[PDB]
């Protein structure tokens, strides 16, 4: 399966950085949901899960197709809760008819993060929306309720390395576990809108019990109010990982950078982008432009 970028036609760094804005005000507009969390978190999460479907071996899944647009990925029960995102996303596809669908979701995703002020994500536009026979079957996104191997071993399909691994874990500091979507429930820690690297803080400062939860499911709880997801925990149970997750506590300027990376790189997963394809686009938050 060969996927080849194709730029929206005559669109240049300005048509996206208009796009950009346009979410990046209406995330600034409707800060009440999710009791005032707000939609970055989601939209963050809607970005990983486009792209989290593809297999390195068949090059199939992955953000180019938008192929979350099908009712079969749409309606996978992994993705409970995303079309809150969705929807959110809807009036400003209204607005640009010319961006693609897997386009318009990573972008969302790249100005979720920046907007919180994480690090800058480099983004390159060319995705081509594809039929709804293009569709991955449900059943690609991981579970949480396993352990560190299992976390090793599923990233390796989507060929992530270690670091690449808990360098996007980090995410995790973001929003929260819904029971109804998940099974899960609780927030990580007290910045869950803001982009740091207290995942890994949280991880190794806080006292972790093992409780079970009103789904019946197990996660780690502390007396903060926090709480870990079974696939979260474990990146303090292997020393491989742990080992990672002390340096990313130790400096959040490496973990901004190495997120930063991954982030794009997840994003680009399948996509072949010709020579004379425009570099990657570097996006202004309304902050730096005064907006
Ligand atoms: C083994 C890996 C992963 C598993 C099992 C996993 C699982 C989950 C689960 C169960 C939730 C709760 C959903 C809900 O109830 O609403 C969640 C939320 C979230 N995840 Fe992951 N995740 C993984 C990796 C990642 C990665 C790599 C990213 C992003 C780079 C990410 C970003 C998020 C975000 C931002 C949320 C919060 C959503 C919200 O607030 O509504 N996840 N994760
Ligand atoms: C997803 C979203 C939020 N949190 C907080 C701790 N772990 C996780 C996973």
């Amino acid at each position: 399966l060969v996927h080849v970028a194709s730029v929206e036609k005559g669109r240049s760094y300005e048509d996206f950085q208009k796009v950009y804005n346009a979410i990046a005000l209406k995330l600034r507009e409707d800060d009440e949901y999710d009791n005032y969390i707000g939609y970055g978190p989601v939209l963050v999460r809607l970005a990983w899960h486009i792209s989290g479907t593809w297999d390195k071996h068949d090059n199939t899944g992955g953000s180019y197709g938008g192929t979350y647009r099908f009712k079969k990925e749409f309606n996978d029960p992994s993705n409970a809760g995303l079309q809150n995102g969705f929807k959110f996303l809807e009036p400003i596809h209204k607005e640009f008819p010319w961006i693609s669908s897997g386009d318009l979701f990573s972008l969302g995703g790249v100005t979720a993060v920046q907007e919180m002020q994480g690090p800058k994500i480099p983004w390159r536009c060319g995705r081509v929306d594809t039929p709804e026979d293009t569709t991955p079957d449900n059943g690609r996104l991981p579970d949480a309720d396993k352990d560190a191997g299992y976390v090793r071993t599923f990233f390796q399909r989507l060929n992530m390395n270690d670091r690449e691994v808990v360098a996007l874990m980090g995410a995790h500091a973001l929003g929260k576990t819904h029971l109804k979507n998940s099974g899960y429930e609780g927030p990580g820690g007290a910045a869950n809108n803001v982009f740091t690297n207290e995942f890994y803080l949280n991880l190794l400062n806080e006292d972790w019990k093992l409780e079970k939860n009103d789904a019946n499911n197990e996660q780690w709880d502390s007396k903060s109010g926090y709480m870990m997801l079974p696939t979260d925990y474990s990146l303090i149970q292997d020393p491989k990982y742990l080992s990672i997750v002390k340096e990313y506590a130790n400096d959040q300027d490496k973990f901004f950078k190495d997120f930063s990376k991954a982030f794009e790189k997840l994003l680009e997963d399948g996509i072949t982008f010709p020579k004379d394809a425009p570099s990657p686009f570097i996006f202004k938050t309304l902050e730096e432009q005064g907006l």
